[PDB]
């Protein structure tokens, strides 16, 4: 019974990129080449356009996913690929066929202020995220920067309904 006015409160979680963390992985690969490792069983090569985003689930369940909204300073294209809470690139070698369901694609055109994305592929990953999220207070997402996006000009804000 809120007396202020707003009946249902709302809370948005700003996911933030981790470009510096991406550079740290590259340094480890450079050290490996000095002694070589013959990693031909499955070399893990990330693209300089891959940054790691981190999300902190502050509430155990009062939070609810309403509508993810990603904002870019300029139009363009970005690919978000999800990973099993177990297949981690640092603990496992990045494999293309061992990826779970395909990655969702979000893109904003110049005459469009709204981005069009695959709701069907994203919707399936929505409910799956609803569980693994209640058990893990933090989750990392991989994003790819296309052409026309400056390094840190990416901001990801998702609106959630707090009960």
């Amino acid at each position: 019974m809120a007396e202020d006015g707003p009946q249902k409160q709302q809370l948005d979680m700003p996911l933030v990129l981790d470009q510096d963390l991406t550079k740290q992985m590259r340094l480890r690969v450079e050290s490996l080449k000095q002694r070589g490792e013959k990693k031909q069983d499955g070399e893990k090569l990330l693209r300089p356009a891959e940054s790691v985003y981190r999300l902190d689930f502050i509430q155990q369940q009062k939070l609810q996913f309403d509508h993810w909204n990603v904002v870019l300073d300029k139009p363009g294209k970005v690919t978000i690929t999800g990973t099993s809470q177990n297949w981690t690139p640092d603990l496992t070698n990045l494999m293309t066929r061992q990826l779970l369901d395909p990655a969702a694609i979000f893109w904003r055109k110049e005459d469009s202020d709204a981005m069009d994305w695959n709701e069907a592929d994203a919707l399936e990953f929505g409910e799956r995220l609803s569980d693994l999220a209640k058990i893990r207070k933090v989750m990392y997402f991989l994003i790819t920067f296309g052409e026309g996006v400056e390094p840190a000009n990416l901001k990801a804000s998702v609106v959630f309904n707090q009960l």
